[PDB]
Formats: C-alpha cells, structure tokens, sequence
C-alpha cells in the first residue's frame, strides 16, 4: 500500500455503568431489561474514556463517543457507531471513526473496520482488534483492549 | 484499481414484521404511527436473515444488523447503518459496513456505498445495489434483492 | 492519489427548529431537557436542507438526512450520522456519508470524514469542514457552512 505513515494504537476502552458518574445512559430499551444482558433493540449512548493502562486511573488518552446497538435476537451482540477521539499523545484532536458489529458473546478477538479518520487520520485505512480485560455481565462494566492499526498521510 | 480480489455477492435480505418471530424491533416512533409507512424519525433495529435465494426458507448466508431511521419528511425514506455479516460460504465471520441513504419509494435500484469491511473485507472498497423482490407497505414485510461489488485482498 | 476527479463542494446546512414546519424531530431525550443545551444521550433526526448561499431561501442544493446524538457528559457534542444527498447540481441523485464526532462548543472549524459516497461520489475519498454561519443555542437553529473535499473517479 501506498500511504506515508504508519501508527500502531494500544489502549483500553472503559464502558462505567455502576458507580456515582456512569459514561453511558440507556436511550432506548424496547425489550426492557433482563439479567445480565441488553435486550434485542437496547439503544446506549457512551461517552467513554481510553486510557494507556488497563486501570480506569492511568492516563487518559481519549474519549469513544457514539452509540451501541443490541443488534441480534439470538445472542448478546452490539453495533458499535462511535468515533475514538484522542488528547493527551501524538495526535491531539484527531479521530478515528467505526461503524461495526462487535460479538461479546461468541467472539474473543472482534474486529472492526476504521471507516474514516480526521487531523493526523484524515484519510486513514486501518482496523481495530477489541479483547476483553475484563467484563461484569450482571451489571455491564467491562474494560476492552484496544490495538490499531492506522495508515495515514502527513498532516 | 489495486486491489488483489474481486468478489460479486448476490442474497436477498428479509425485513420480517408480521408472523409470530419478527425479525425487527420498533426503538423510537417519536411521530406514532401512520398507515402504510414508517412516520419521520422513526427508528427501527434489525436482525435480518440473508439467504440465497428470495424464498424465505432457502440458504440462510448470513444477517444484516443495524438500525434504519425514517429520514424524509416528504416521503418514505431509510438511513440504513448496519453490517452485513457472513456465515456460510467463503467467508465466514467476515462483515461489511453500510452507512447509507435508501429510498425505497422513488428509486427502483438503490446504491448504497460499503464503508468498511472485516476479515476477507478489511480494507474493502465496495458498493450495494439493493431493489425489492417484494414489499408489502401496508405490514412492511419485505425481501430485498443485494447484489455487492467488493474489492479487497488476500486473507 | 490516483482518483480521476477532484471536486469542491461549498453549501450551506440548515437546522430548523423553530417554526411551523421543523426540519429535526427528537427521537429520545434520556435526560430531558435543559436550557439553551441537548444533555448526553439526545438522540436527534434532521432532514435539514443544503442551500447555496446562507439564506434559507438560497438555491436548493440536497438534504443532509440522518440522526445527530448528544455524546458528551461534559459539553454539548454532537456525533453525525448522516448522508448528504444533492438534487440540483452536477451530480442529481449522488450522496456522500458521514460518521463524525461534531464538538460545536468548543471547535470553530470542524473536520468531518466523508466515509463513503454514491453514483458520482462511488468509491469516494474526501473530507468535510463545518462552521457556524449562524448560531441560535437557545432554540437549536443553526445555519452551518460546509466545504466539502472530495477526490472521486468518472460516473
């Protein structure tokens, strides 16, 4: 391929339902609720921190912000529609965007596509590789490793 | 192009409303309901079988998961944001991404670009073209023939 | 790069709220309403009118037609979901994609990924910048000037 820059990108994505500051709020739940899942239709919007470490307390380093979908009748699985947003690191105000499935349930490595970037990602091709450091189904807490990687052009 | 393969997929895509096992959720209808059509706003999440021939109980090949949105004030119109993932062909696991208007009632074949892909479709580059088997506006049961253009590379 | 086509496109999108005839409808408010501000998790659908000049009353030129999502705890942010479809012009019938993170408090300039575009713009690659030609944070109205980059190939 053609592109001028290379970036591999490794963090961890922190989805807080407990607690006094959730980063999520339900903004739909067709199918109510059941234990230890997101009913067919449940719609969230996330305002979710990525940090360097996998502690919620190491070095923030963005923000993904979008909404997730419940998107299959059969299992517990998402639709993730969400940009990653960076600021404190190499490319401050820059973003990268995903529009993916994402299933928790009967996957442990859940590809995504990046389906566009913005600053230093404008014009990005890449994708994203999401394990789980850890997940609470009773309660929807989960911390997800992140690794990127993005081929991109000068800014 | 540089692309290392090609590849023609050809299904029909099923939006179930009626019968005893829908395959679609109402998650908002923030204008009610109106006959024959889905009123502005309106959103709707989707787990929709995709099989290899128009009847329903031919080669189930995979499900397109998402939401679609009614957009147009003035018509019937769909936003459609959702993945197309395959489950029993050449490539199994594998998605792609659709962000994508759809106006069903004033175009007969309708274009709609891949945004992403997973798996064999990392990195694709692609377009959709969807027109109706079959619609039924008054339930909103439809089969919709998809051929896809995808070009992409070696797994 | 190697596309066959580069072309500017400069338009103005409208946000009507107010008035006898909106262009958006709420689709969810989670957390209600608040003074002069759409709190976290709002979920919004526009069918907003591009025009050539900032005057409503200026050449129709497309429709931006989609959702926009309240996406941060902090500040009113916007996530855009969303396509651009032009009906008089060179390219009737064509539409470009968005899927971008919007931050109108606290970015002048706002950069947007096109991630995928229709008939003229098939195999799109380009980006959008956004700014407030008008700005009404009490009612929502807002008048917004786009220059759109995009590098595309012969229809």
């Amino acid at each position: 391929f053609q592109e001028e820059k290379f970036t591999h990108l490794h963090f961890y994505f922190h989805d807080i339902v407990t607690g006094p500051k959730p980063s999520m709020v339900f903004v739909a739940e067709p199918n109510g609720k059941v234990e230890n899942a997101l009913p067919f239709g449940t719609v969230v919007a996330m305002d979710d921190p990525l940090t360097a470490g996998p502690e919620r307390d190491s070095k923030l380093v963005g923000k993904a912000q979008g909404i997730y979908t419940s998107i299959s009748q059969e299992e517990m699985g998402l639709m993730m529609v969400m940009t990653m947003a960076f600021s404190d690191g190499e490319f401050n105000g820059s973003t990268l965007s995903i529009l993916g499935r994402n299933m928790i349930m009967s996957e442990t490595i859940r590809e995504m596509a990046i389906v566009g970037g913005t600053g230093a990602f404008r014009f990005v091709r890449g994708y994203a590789q999401a394990k789980f450091f850890s997940v609470d189904f009773t309660t929807g807490d989960a911390t997800v490793e992140y690794d990127i990687f993005v081929f991109h052009y000068k800014g």
